């Protein structure tokens, strides 16, 4: 799921197609909004929620096979995936609803942190080799600003 294209515009739009049964819709909406805010905080990018399939980043929760040729694997393992910039499915973010979605310390996975990571992918970032960076391919909950200098350097290099 690695690509070589970046968005040719900075006013990015996203559409929350559906939701997970683990969290209230208001909490989900807010987690996604806060995740995007992390990236717009260090770049000239903006993220506007829309209600149309024409959004750049379409967000959906799915289980096992869900359309694209990359079905989820149930509890744990693959948590989600996002397609790099481009038209159509490109740029979209899919979350495995077989996971226990939560926030903060505790069991389950933070939808906030995972979304922030997935949106990094949706923006064209690849994985980071820095263990403490958000783009590091390993889920670990920790307090503190999600973006590491490496993440900031990486996203600014693109936008
Ligand atoms: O697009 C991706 N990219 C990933 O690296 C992914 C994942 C998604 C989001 C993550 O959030 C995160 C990243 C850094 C710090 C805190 C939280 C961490 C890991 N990991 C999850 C763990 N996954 C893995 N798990 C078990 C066996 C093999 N691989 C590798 C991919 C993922 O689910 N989707
Ligand atoms: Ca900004
Ligand atoms: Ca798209
Ligand atoms: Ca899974
Ligand atoms: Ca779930
Ligand atoms: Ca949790
Ligand atoms: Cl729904
Ligand atoms: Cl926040
Ligand atoms: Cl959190
Ligand atoms: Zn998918
Ligand atoms: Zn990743």
């Amino acid at each position: 799921f690695e690509g070589d294209l970046k968005w040719h515009h900075h006013n990015i739009t996203y559409w929350i197609q559906n939701y997970s049964e683990d969290l209230p819709r208001a909490v989900i909406d807010d987690a996604f909004a806060r995740a995007f805010a992390l990236w717009s905080a260090v770049t000239p990018l903006t993220f506007t929620r829309v209600y149309s399939r024409d959004a750049d980043i379409v967000i959906q929760f799915g289980v096992a096979e869900h359309g694209d040729g990359y079905p989820f694997d149930g509890k744990d393992g693959l948590l989600a995936h996002a397609f790099p910039p481009g038209p159509g499915i490109q740029g979209d973010a899919h979350f495995d609803d077989d996971e226990l979605w939560s926030l903060g310390k505790g069991q389950g996975y933070s939808l906030f942190l995972v979304a922030a990571h997935q949106f990094g992918h949706a923006l064209g970032l690849d994985h980071s080799s820095v263990p403490e960076a958000l783009m590091y391919p390993m889920y670990r909950f920790t307090e503190g600003p999600p973006l590491h200098k490496d993440d900031v350097n990486g996203i600014r290099h693109l936008y």
